[PDB]
């Protein structure tokens, strides 16, 4: 669920304020998105939207309010490393992996502060 | 989900092997159930079935394979005390409370070993 993703982020990058650092970044970090991502980081968010979009399309998955962010799964953090629990059901595991691949990805992308709070109507 | 319930049980009663102690007990501990529970313990399990039956009937909840046992929620154990996380969604929170009320209930019921492995075709 959203709060678990925020803290996976805090797991893979210990110095971070997830909301402050990665919400309203680029074209895809923050609600919906448009155009083409502006850097690797943004690209990470676009992939994440896509991943969620995919998960909505496993016809076996019916998320509360149609939002995969409402879905809690099980995971743990140990020394910067994220592990999704295998006992997550198929839908939970999909979401869990989306979030995981995205905290890892964020952790590897260069952070460009020009790109936080982007003029999207114009650059996206 | 099932594994989380087993370990809530292990939370509220530290000496226990959940499967060995409370599966195949009475009329209601262990798959489905019939007749009238045989003691407070069994009654605890019947309530739990009912609770799950209720949760299946919140028309907003669509469990994987129709089984609320597949649904992971978030919780923690601290000194015998169980806490369901408020950030569980409405469906997750319902299940979480079913499991919680049942580990607590088991923890308070007298354990009658005559009743483990009951002849159900006959006493249930
Ligand atoms: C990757 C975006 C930021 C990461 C951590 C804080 C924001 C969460 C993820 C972005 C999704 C949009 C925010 C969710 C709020 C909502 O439920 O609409
Ligand atoms: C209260 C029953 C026992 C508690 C701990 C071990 C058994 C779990 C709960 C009983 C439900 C039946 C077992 C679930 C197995 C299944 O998925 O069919
Ligand atoms: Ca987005
Ligand atoms: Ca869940
Ligand atoms: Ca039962």
């Amino acid at each position: 669920a959203l709060w678990q993703f925020r803290s996976m982020i805090k797991c893979a990058i210990p110095g971070s304020h997830p909301l402050m650092d990665f919400n309203n970044y680029g074209c895809y970090c923050g609600l919906g998105g448009s155009g083409t991502p502006v850097d690797e980081l943004d690209r990470c968010c676009e992939t994440h939207d896509n991943c969620y979009r995919d998960a909505k399309n496993l016809d076996s998955c019916k998320f509360l309010v149609d939002n995969p962010y409402t879905e809690s799964y099980s995971y743990s953090c140990s020394n910067t490393e994220i592990t999704c629990n295998s006992k997550n059901n198929a839908c939970e595991a999909f979401i869990c992996n989306c979030d995981r691949n995205a905290a890892i990805c964020f952790s590897k992308a260069p952070y460009n502060k020009e790109h936080k709070n982007l003029d999207t109507k114009k650059y996206c």
